[PDB]
């Protein structure tokens, strides 16, 4: 494919190294959006492997709760990405924007993040930056997940479960990165809890006005419930925001996405379907 290929619109977000912007394919007439990449800027800052580690990571995805990569192409300058357009945004607009979330609504929402997860953890690849930032809504209002330049791929070969480069999104990083300085499949589920607490409460559980202050509350542990948490959900938290990594429900350790899918926050979920039902309205 070629940029003449396209009738380039809106720009969907701007970056420090890439933009995306939506488009349309003349001659099929869908739309996607396209990440572009200058190709200079990338040898100047050394992106390359961000770049070139996301076009292989996202390669391998093919799920409904995942952004697609459908094509990629060149011109001197500029490297694309055709993605899937998600129309509706960001799940962090409607965080700010309804307060938070009901029950019926926290559960479906936090059950599809769960299934992109089983199948992702399933593929062997962390995410390493999972925050509602890069969970967007497709026209449907089912999730679509993004956002892969941070994500690793673990090794089958020698049974990786550490990755070493210090990435993500300070209160969403996992006590783990801070501390032994690496992380583990397992720290996408302490990002999990993080995000079901802020569906209901309004804000992620560790938060301060800087990343040093956030740091030392994640080490410890410390944060608190408002009143009238769903006691469930509640549960639910304080089994993913565990400091030791093997014992999150969710982790290889306590026997994968099985337990955490029993969870009895999640007893009226239908799995097998959950990308064809219905989204409880916001
Ligand atoms: C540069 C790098 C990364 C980003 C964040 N981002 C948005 C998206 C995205 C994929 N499909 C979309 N559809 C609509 C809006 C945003 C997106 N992917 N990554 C924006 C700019």
């Amino acid at each position: 494919k070629r940029p003449e290929d396209f009738k380039f619109g809106k720009i969907l977000g701007e970056g420090s190294f890439s933009t995306v912007v939506l488009a349309r394919e003349l001659a099929t007439s869908r739309e996607y959006a396209i990440k572009i990449l200058e190709k200079r800027h990338i040898i100047k800052e050394n992106k390359v492997p961000y770049v070139t580690r996301e076009r292989d990571v996202m390669s391998r995805l093919d799920h409904p709760f995942f952004v697609k990569l459908y094509f990629t192409f060149q011109d001197d300058e500029k490297l694309y990405f055709g993605l899937s357009y998600a129309k509706n945004g960001e799940l962090l607009k409607y965080i700010r924007k309804i307060g938070s979330f009901d029950e019926t609504c926290t559960r479906f929402y936090t059950a599809e993040i769960v299934s992109a997860l089983e199948y992702l953890h399933g593929k062997g690849i962390i995410h390493r930056d999972l925050k509602p930032e890069n969970i967007l809504l497709n026209e449907d209002m089912h999730i679509q997940i993004t956002d892969f330049g941070t994500a690793k791929v673990l090794s089958p070969e020698s049974k990786q479960a550490r990755a070493n480069s210090f990435v993500g999104t300070a209160q969403y990083v996992s006590p783990e990165l801070l501390t032994e300085k690496s992380a583990c499949k397992s720290s996408d589920l302490w990002a999990l809890g993080c995000i079901i607490y802020q569906l209901v409460a309004g804000l992620p559980p560790f938060r301060a006005g800087n990343e040093g202050l956030i740091f030392a509350k994640i080490i410890k542990l410390e944060y608190d419930f408002p009143e009238k948490f769903f006691p469930k959900a509640r549960d639910l938290v304080e089994k993913l925001l565990v400091l030791d990594a093997t014992k999150r429900l969710g982790c290889e350790e306590m026997e994968g996405y099985g337990p955490l899918k029993a969870h009895p926050f999640f007893e009226s979920v239908t799995w097998e379907n959950l990308h064809q039902q219905t989204p409880p309205k916001l």
